[PDB]
RNA sequence: CCGAGGUGGUGGAAUUGGUAGACACGCUACCUUGAGGUGGUAGUGCCCAAUAGGGCUUACGGGUUCAAGUCCCGUCCUCGG
RNA sequence: CGAGGUGGUGGAAUUGGUAGACACGCUACCUUGAGGUGGUAGUGCCCCUUACGGGUUCAAGUCCCGUCCUCG
């Protein structure tokens, strides 16, 4: 019985979910994704994440791969599966791949985007899709300040109390801070990440644009190698896993990342 | 006991509501808005809309005015209010006004935007915020075709069947069709609108960009003065009342319309 | 003696009246698991008989107001030289 | 030179995707303009369902078989 390994571009809205990692007592994208992915392959399927996102953490460039004997047409994995998927979780594409591929271990780099709503008043539309921030922000200071995190560094100061990896070291590829309308977007990328790194970078990074801290403060915290010094972690309520990287050899479809209108 | 008349910029998400219209035994923005607007002024408040929005029709430039004796600072109408408001419905600003003002009648022109998702696969993020469309669209044909509805016309063909009087005539200011990413936005404006006017224009307008109809077809339907001949209506599931107009004399705050990131 | 200050078990917050304890650590039991930590769920306060849905809680009783840890009046305090 | 049988009607459903969208009628419960129009909710079983039985698939208004029809 020949087996098949295919990849899927999962895009979801953790608005109403407790993270990706399946549970027992609560809702988890995975659980669902599998629940339906299997209902297709007609054989208990189990999928592999590529970035075990947190709880209430939206995703649009999430990638997963699962093995299966079931030989579907192609529209199946697509419409087929989405067909049994709750409106908040859907597929974007599918592409068979070689055993050498592994949505989590074949990844070369992952990328996130954070959407901050910078207005004194709460927002309605996409309420659970963006983070609220009254205090005025400065996209320039933030960007500037946040330019020392570039390169291989010891994000200890920015890593969550507990974790899993061994080292607090990571290589940040790019980290640009922009502003579209009253919205401030944080775009970042790095080989891999440490627990809550992004929800922390921003966290503090927010302080700088609010002049509640100087610009150097960032590099200061970093060099300080100490978590308890930097602003509190930010509300996952706006972290979007916009894109992951894989070797060109595997060749995976690259659609938009947004989210929504935001250009690539 | 002196009375006060103030205006509010209500922004909501009809995702989970039965439309703007106040109802009994159901959820309606109004009901809520009042429910809370009053809690503050501490005297059964009743508001006046400026554009009765159908069911599941988002709004961001919605304007309403209500009278009240209650002399609240201005933190109430802006914050105090929202505080008693469900995440999907919030205020954006408030500005006292003269009796001569009336959110619905003082209006000189109203404007909407329609967001179409043009991808063969369903979308997750903002699931109830955008209309899903499989077959490929042509932003150019659509735009082109949709250029004869400009000016005073007899939108009979485009008006929701029931009617007898108060004319099928309307003056369309501008109607441009664009495309941002796999998203297709329809932006339109006119002195006022006829029942479903927009949800129909698009409706058909969708057909043209799908080459399921020629370009002239639009002007044909229009001139044909007949509902049954134009493609069915369009899902309210993406109609956003982005903005309304009022005389400069009243002077009302003009923030962004979007929705979301979409620029003005 | 005039002035500082009193928020859970801790560290540590609260758009400058808006409507609590954000972020984190530490423990009680629970879940996955096999008990590798990690990850989730409830507590870690007080009542309403339990049930239940909820309600009261920011040193303690009063007041102001549509709304108060946040303004005001005092009660017990905890200090600064 | 033509071919069919989805609710009270018309009349649509991606590539076999997971049902009646849209519009008319019909009954409710509301409902300001101020010339009186509008909102929402209901409109196939009973305490599963697209003439009705089959077959194939993870998947069936949608392909194959049948049965009774509608038709040129």
């Amino acid at each position: 019985p020949p087996v098949y390994k295919i990849a899927l571009g999962i895009e979801y809205d953790g608005s109403k979910y407790y993270g990706w990692q399946r549970q027992n007592e609560v809702r988890s994208v995975q659980e669902k994704l599998e629940k339906a992915l299997s209902q297709v392959a007609n054989e208990p399927i189990t999928v592999f994440c590529a970035g075990r996102t947190d709880a209430g953490v939206h995703g649009t460039g999430q990638v997963v791969h699962f093995e299966t004997t079931a030989l579907r047409k192609d529209a199946a994995w697509t419409l087929g599966v989405n067909a049994n998927l709750p409106g908040d979780i859907a597929v974007r594409w599918v592409k068979t791949v070689p055993d050498d591929f592994h949505a989590r271990f074949s990844a070369t780099a992952r990328r996130y985007r954070y959407i901050i709503y910078n207005h004194r008043l709460r927002p309605a539309v996409l309420s659970k899709g963006v983070t609220h921030f009254y205090e005025p922000l400065d996209a320039e200071r933030m960007h500037r300040a946040a330019q020392c995190l570039l390169g291989e560094n010891d994000f200890t100061s920015f890593r969550a109390v507990q974790c899993q990896s061994r080292t607090p070291w990571r290589n940040v590829m790019h980290i640009n801070v922009t502003r579209h309308g009253p919205y401030v977007v944080v775009d970042i990328k790095a080989n891999a990440f440490v627990h809550h790194m992004v929800r922390n970078i921003v966290g503090s990074l927010m302080e700088v644009g609010a002049h509640n801290q100087p610009e150097s403060w960032i590099a200061e915290l970093l060099a300080a190698k100490d978590r308890t010094l930097a602003a509190a972690t930010a509300k996952a309520e706006g972290l979007y896993l916009v894109a992951v990287d894989y070797p060109d050899r595997y060749d995976l479809p690259k659609p938009p990342m947004g989210p929504l209108f935001l250009a690539d």
